[PDB]
């Protein structure tokens, strides 16, 4: 069970956008996905665990 390929990549485009989603908007990328925005919250919370994870080379001193 997974979140769609254009869900996730909507979601990275947010991330990049855009760090910490308010009210509003996570609603507006909530309805340009169709998750149910607690799932969008979470999602956005993880990435950042699997941000600085991933981006390595430059972000090694943190």
């Amino acid at each position: 069970m997974t979140y769609t390929r254009y869900q996730t990549l909507e979601l990275e485009k947010e991330f990049h956008f855009n760090r910490y989603l308010t009210r509003r908007r996570r609603i507006e990328i909530a309805h340009a996905l169709s998750l149910t925005e607690r799932q969008i919250k979470i999602w956005f919370q993880n990435r950042r665990m699997k941000w600085k994870k991933e981006n390595k080379t430059k972000g090694e001193p943190g």
